[PDB]
């Protein structure tokens, strides 16, 4: 199953100075309007209101702790109580707030404004201490980038297959947070030397609770930071690498939509082989899993086309 929530980020300082308008109106808990300025039937100013309804909308005043408690805390409870396979996706255009949602403000780890990941790490270890006082269970992570359909280990530049990814035992929340931060920053430098590689790749951090002696899973949660939803525009680039990331991002994001839709209905056969992204994530599409997608949106006029694309996509996956 999957819950789809939308988070509106507030105008930045710079956006306010350029006197950008905020075109997003959050009506209530489940509803929001996008007011798009158009010039039609001639060429004069009017507003088309597009209304969207989702599971939950967070307006631009909702902080990260509140997002965490609402979205992720129930998943960690499921993991520990029920042995649930869980996932949290961040979806939206570059600049919409995916990274701020996950990790808070820069510099990461130095700032007093953490993201949902740090709050999650704290509760993962508190729960571990409730569920184990005998050092019989442990937390084991993998973290990797998917770029142009291939995997790159962010706990380590050369491609790897899934079975060769480093699996690391982590003993405290601080260690888990440091490994997440350092992996995000490594992807930001560009492991394949591509410009804004983080926007043009997916990243997946898997947190697995294991019975240490049996080496079996007792539940897990994956955090997935998707490629920029606008980046399928890269497919027209005359730079061959950039063209390839565009085709791959289009394919992976469509594949993800199909797999979520199959899961939510036509459920016998999940088309996980449609993309490398869905193939590595195949375990999340199996009915008893618990997933959330946070769809981040930017509030300005210049982002209107992409904000509409994001909200349309968010409507189709809820199906």
């Amino acid at each position: 199953m999957i819950k789809v929530v939308v988070r509106k980020r507030p105008l930045s300082e710079l956006e306010k100075k350029k006197k950008d308008s905020d075109i997003i109106t959050v009506k209530n808990n489940c509803t929001l309007y996008i007011d798009e300025p158009r010039y039609k039937v001639d060429m004069t100013k009017y507003i088309e209101r597009h209304e969207f309804i989702v599971d939950k909308v967070f307006d631009d005043t909702v902080d990260n702790f509140t997002v965490y408690e609402n979205t992720i805390k129930p998943l960690i409870i499921d993991l520990y109580e029920n042995g649930c396979v869980c996932s949290c996706f961040a979806y939206g255009q570059t600049g919409s707030g995916k990274t701020y949602t996950m990790l808070g403000s820069q510099p990461y780890g130095q700032s007093d404004t953490p993201g949902i990941f740090q709050y999650a790490a704290g509760d993962i270890f508190t729960f571990l201490n409730i569920y184990d006082k005998d050092n019989t269970k442990g937390i084991f992570i993998s973290f990797y980038e998917i770029y142009c359909g291939k995997l790159y280990d962010l706990l380590q530049k050369k491609e790897v297959v899934v079975k060769d990814l480093k699996i690391l035992r982590v003993l405290t929340k601080e260690e888990l947070i440091l490994k997440m931060i350092d992996g995000v920053l490594l992807r930001k430098i560009g492991v394949n030397s591509q410009n804004d590689e983080s926007s043009r790749s997916h990243a997946i951090l898997n947190i697995d609770l294991k019975d240490i002696n049996k080496n079996t899973s007792l539940g897990k949660i994956a955090f997935i930071d998707l490629a920029g939803s606008e980046r399928g525009a890269d497919t027209v680039s005359q730079n061959k690498q950039t063209q390839t990331d565009g085709a791959n991002i289009n394919r992976s994001l469509l594949a993800l939509k199909e797999c979520i839709r199959a899961m939510d209905s036509d459920k016998n056969h999940i088309p996980f082989r449609d993309s490398e992204l869905t193939k590595v994530l195949r375990d999340i599409f199996v009915g008893k899993s618990k997933s959330i997608m946070i769809a981040n949106i930017s509030p300005t006029i210049s982002c209107c086309e992409q904000t509409l694309n994001t909200l349309r996509y968010s409507s189709r996956v809820k199906n």
